[PDB]
């Protein structure tokens, strides 16, 4: 598995312009015949060679002369003694039923579908597999006709006809230049949900949704989505969509989210079926977010494409900045914000610190499907954020239209949207890049003092970025650095100096730097990196007092949040070390003093409530400390959830009340008040056993929506309630037949904090609902187990760690790229404590001797060993 590098790319030596795919569609054997127009670019004496996986080799032509000089090798088919432009035609022969990777083309249940990002297209016949080459598409489907009524690809239909013994066909062209990553086949039999959308300019667009049969009951959310979602582009960014049809098909079986094919988005179901008893709010917003992301890629990865793979992030961290503008402005920005804070913190910067690290524009992959990360798409974003932070919308989007001038219907670079950006603005960027190359977290410390004779408030403020495991050298980076003064009225101070303002984004761009305010009055309380202005940890000497003014008083929600944050964290750190010498929780009075001013304040919006009453998770936790203490992290946060149920339960249990909602609404000021109610209920239910179980147990009957019953069923696992095994029992029998349903219950199933996790897991491997064949169901009980109940994963009787060492063994050979995902949790072993470092080692170990190891997990092990 040989590793390639960003340094080493090259200009084709050969262009396909033009494909035209012929499908003879069966499960067992599939037949491809692929004419393609070629055009060499490169030296005359240069062979052409095409990358191909798993494919049964018919015959090679060119311009239809049976092809003698060629060679197939390992992942490879080299043709030899071109000329200058041709036609090259591939007959060869491909096997669905047998494709439990799911990369190329594949089974889903009885439908037929294809994935081909990042390198899935090799696996459908021998081609340029790489994105800087970009041809005209047409494609014609053959297939039975009962099977396969329907049969899709990219575009708009151009052809299609009857056949003897029961086959038709339908031909498909989409007029734009594509990348092969974005085709896409689907076959099969549908219900279908058609809608319209018009265009500001008029354009009809039919919009098409493809279901299984008997769920066009879950499809109107998505529609009503995609619409947003088209409408939202127009008027924010001024795009609009390009073509006549739009089509979305959701698939039960699905590796990833969902996948922008040009016209034709495939889709796993989680992120399309919804209605208001098997879904919750969270879901239908995270339905929003992704069917968002994938037609916002129609401009931002398909109109424009990446020239190779590690520029990756040009479209996922634009992509993904764009889905959170989305779901910002039609719903709550600040509950947006946080979420994603969160993610950031939680979980991007333990990646960082793993040996798993790289800059959003990485320069080594052994295997490119392991980048599709959290730095790549969620670092990624932050990194757009920054540019937009530092240019203003304005500049933003006419950098944004500089880049679809420049590089529309071609293959970019990051540089090259960076480049854009600077020249539309006229604000340098140079060493903003920067943070495209470096890896890791950069630390950003900050001095404050208040001088009374001058009136002058100085923040020195440094920073630094540790050393990571890929990148021994780290030099500093231009950080906006956003700050808010306030004064003891809790008034913002104007920010000024020399009789002139100053902006109030600060350019940190030294190691060390200082900077200057006057007339500054009186003593102030800052407000630092605020809506977390760059992807840093901050070191400040918080008073406590200083947090709780901030939470009473900060004029952006964000930072109201953020306080509560930075005085939670003193208190998790004091609480996990006392754990550790096997003492009680402590928490000061004025601590639970400020969450109660939280509850009672009737002037604070529900959702920023909600989120302040939300504790930050045992990955958010874990980012407080240098060495983890899983088991520790766990109970402290059960003792918090536990002292603030005491402390608080009557404020609870009247702001629970309060935000009773008999109609249930998808619209976000219902949302919030229900997300408040239920952040209350998580505390109700570490009340008095009594009062907590009959609590619970009634919301769990009496609700009239999934996000009620399904916070009421988590309250009695997270509490281990009495009520808990009859309610668990009871979503079972109701359910079970519905896997996206049964999800939610398999991840509770994981997480509990019950003694014999571990042994109720196992036993899951054989529940009716589970099925290692179904991705989604692997996440939702292996993945969840491992990933987020690191106090059973790293039990001290090392379990958890030979628990996944057999999953891993069985999908190390079935599917490579979910088991990639399922080892992350093991690859971090340097964070934890020798004893378990050792067992993680010796698992990892075990792994690292497979037969017919992976290059996904060989990629990832081989960096944790080290
Ligand atoms: C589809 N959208 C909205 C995504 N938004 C954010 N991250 C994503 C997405 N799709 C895939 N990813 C990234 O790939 C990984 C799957 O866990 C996630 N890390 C995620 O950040
Ligand atoms: C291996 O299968 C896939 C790989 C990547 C994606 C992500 C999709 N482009 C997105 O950004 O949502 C989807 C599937
Ligand atoms: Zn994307």
């Amino acid at each position: 598995p040989q590793a390639k590098y960003r340094h080493d790319y090259r200009a084709p030596d050969y262009q396909i312009t033009d494909i035209d795919l012929t499908f003879d569609l069966d499960a067992q054997k599939t037949v491809v015949t692929a004419v393609s127009q070629a055009v060499r670019h490169g030296a005359s004496d240069a062979p052409l060679r095409l990358n191909g996986e798993d494919l049964k080799l018919v015959s090679v032509h060119i311009n239809d002369e049976p092809w003698t000089a060629w060679k197939e090798e390992e992942g490879a088919l080299v043709i030899s003694n071109l000329p200058e432009r041709f036609t090259l035609k591939i007959i060869n022969e491909i096997s669905p039923a047998a494709n439990t990777a799911l990369e190329g083309l594949y089974q889903s249940g009885d439908a037929l579908c294809t994935q081909c990002e990042a390198e899935g297209f090799r696996h459908i016949t021998y081609y340029l597999d790489r994105p800087d080459v970009l041809a005209r598409f047409t494609t014609k489907i053959i297939a039975d006709k009962i099977k396969y009524p329907f049969l899709l690809s990219n575009g708009n239909r151009v052809a299609q006809g009857e056949l003897e013994n029961g086959r038709h066909w339908v031909q498909w062209q989409d007029p734009f230049p594509k990348p092969c990553y974005l085709f896409a086949l689907v076959a099969g039999d549908f219900d279908v949900l058609r809608d319209t959308f018009t265009t500001r300019s008029g354009r009809e667009v039919a919009l098409e949704l493809y279901v299984d049969r008997g769920n066009l009951d879950r499809a109107p959310w998505a529609m009503t989505s995609l619409k947003n979602s088209m409408k939202w582009d127009e008027e924010r960014f001024g795009l609009e969509y390009d073509l006549d049809i739009y089509m979305i098909v959701a698939v039960d079986f699905f590796n990833m989210g969902a996948m922008e094919n040009k016209g034709l988005n495939i889709f796993n179901s989680k992120y399309v079926l919804a209605r208001t008893d098997t879904a919750t709010d969270k879901d239908y917003l995270d339905i929003e977010r992704v069917i968002g992301h994938e037609y916002f890629h129609n401009w931002t990865g398909n109109r424009v494409t990446c020239r190779d793979w590690f520029q990756l992030s040009l479209k996922e961290g634009l992509t993904v900045f764009r889905d959170q503008e989305f779901s910002s402005d039609l719903g709550s920005r600040a509950v947006n914000r946080i979420n994603n804070v969160r993610t950031m913190r939680g979980l991007q910067f333990a990646e960082d610190a793993s040996p798993m690290a790289h800059p959003i524009r990485p320069d080594m992959v052994i295997e490119m499907n392991n980048f599709y990360t959290l730095t790549v798409y969620e670092k990624g974003a932050e990194v757009i954020r920054m540019i937009h932070t530092l240019l203003g919308e304005e500049n933003f989007q006419k950098g944004m239209q500089l880049y679809f001038e420049r590089h529309d219907g071609s293959a970019a670079t990051c540089d090259d949207f960076v480049q854009a950006m600077e020249d539309a603005s006229n604000v340098d960027l140079s060493h903003f890049r920067r943070w495209y190359s470096q890896s890791g977290t950069p630390i950003v410390t900050v001095k404050d003092d208040y001088n009374p004779e001058t009136e002058q408030y100085t923040l020195t403020i440094s920073q630094r970025t540790p050393a990571t495991p890929d990148q021994a050298e780290k030099q500093p980076l231009h950080i906006p650095f956003a700050i808010e003064l306030y004064d003891n009225e809790g008034k913002v101070i104007p920010l000024q100096k020399g009789g002139h303002p100053v902006n109030s984004v600060l350019n940190v761009t030294q190691a060390e730097q200082t900077f200057v305010f006057d007339n500054v009055y009186f003593q102030p309380v800052p407000a630092l990196l605020c809506e977390f202005s760059a992807p840093v940890k901050l070191e400040y000497k918080w008073s406590d007092q200083q947090l709780t003014f901030l939470m009473r008083h900060a004029r952006n929600d964000f930072s109201r949040w953020d306080a509560a944050q930075s005085l939670l964290a003193t208190y998790i750190k004091l609480n996990v070390a006392r754990h550790q010498q096997g003492q009680p929780l402590s928490l000061p009075v004025h601590v639970a003093d400020a969450f109660r001013a939280v509850l009672l304040d009737e002037k604070i919006d529900p959702a920023l409530a909600a989120e302040i009453l939300t504790l930050p998770s045992v990955n958010e936790m874990a980012e407080l400390f240098d060495i983890i203490d899983p088991i520790a992290i766990a109970e402290v946060r059960e003792a918090l959830t536990r002292t603030l149920a005491t402390e608080l339960a009557d404020e609870l249990l009247a702001i629970y009340n309060a935000n009773y909602q008999s109609e249930y609404r998808v619209e976000h000021e219902d949302i919030a008040k229900r997300t408040l109610r239920n952040a209350c209920l998580r505390f109700l239910a570490f009340g008095e056993t009594h009062l907590a179980d009959v609590l619970v147990s009634k919301q769990f009957h009496e609700a009239n929506n999934m996000t009620d019953a399904l916070a009421a069923l988590s309250a009695a696992v997270a509490a281990q309630l009495p009520c808990r095994d009859a309610l668990m029992q009871e979503y079972d029998d109701k359910w079970h037949q519905n896997g996206l349903v049964m999800d939610k219950w398999f991840i509770l199933q994981a997480t509990s904090p019950a003694a014999n996790v571990l042994e109720t897991v196992r036993g899951l491997l054989q529940h009716r609902s589970f099925t290692m064949s179904n991705p989604n169901r692997i996440r939702s009980l292996i993945g969840a187990f491992a990933g987020s109940n690191p106090a059973a994963f790293h039990a001290e009787d090392g379990s958890g760690y030979l628990f996944l060492v057999e999953m891993l063994t069985d999908l190390n050979s079935r599917n490579p790229q979910v088991a990639s995902r399922l080892i992350e949790p093991l690859i971090r072993l340097k964070r934890y404590d020798a004893k378990r470092q050792e067992k993680m080692r010796a698992a990892l170990e075990q792994l690292k001797g497979l037969e017919n190891l992976s290059g996904d997990l060989y990629e990832k092990i081989t960096k944790a060993l080290a």
